[PDB]
């Protein structure tokens, strides 16, 4: 089993780190939701399908910079919402073919009440998810850490009488 990104950094099998920068919509409105889709993204495969089954599950997500101090929010996992930041871990996805499947996670991410103005600036790192990938086969139990970026800021539009 191992993964990775759709611009090519890899996480070999056992587990390791990589990089993901995610463009994000550069102006997120009071009370929406930043949606930042990781499937599209991040990808993983199993190496022996014929005789292993993987189980993968989110283990646990941090939250970073802009996000964690001017956001709230979620993360959708294969399609159930567990809290964002994240310290319990979802149920599992089955990965069992040898060709690149998406990893189902979805950050939703709304503004606080007290965010405005520039919330999240580019290059900022945002979120950090753990995939934990284990098997029917063995005692293997590997951590694939995903450290989300921003490629651009997020700006929480204001009111007032400047602009
Ligand atoms: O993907 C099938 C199998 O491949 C390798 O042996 C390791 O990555 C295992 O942990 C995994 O279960």
């Amino acid at each position: 089993f191992a993964c990775k990104t759709a611009t090519g950094a890899t996480i070999p099998i056992g587990g390791g780190s990589a990089n993901v920068y995610v463009n994000l919509t550069p102006a997120v409105n009071v009370g929406q939701n930043l949606v930042v889709d990781l499937s599209t993204q991040i990808f993983c495969h199993n190496d022996y399908p014929e005789t292993i089954t993987d189980y993968v599950t989110l283990q646990r997500g941090s939250a970073y910079g802009g996000v964690l101090s001017s956001f709230s929010g979620t993360v959708k996992y294969n399609g159930t919402s567990y809290p964002f930041p994240t310290t319990t871990e979802t149920a599992r996805v089955i990965y069992d073919s040898r060709t690149d499947k998406p990893w189902p996670a979805v950050l939703y991410l709304t503004p606080v009440s007290t965010a405005g103005g520039v919330a999240i600036t580019a290059g900022s790192l945002i979120a950090v998810l753990i995939l934990h990938q284990t098997n029917n086969y063995n005692s293997d139990s590997f951590q694939f850490i995903w450290n989300i970026y921003a490629n651009n800021d997020v700006v929480v539009p204001t009111g007032g009488h400047h602009h």
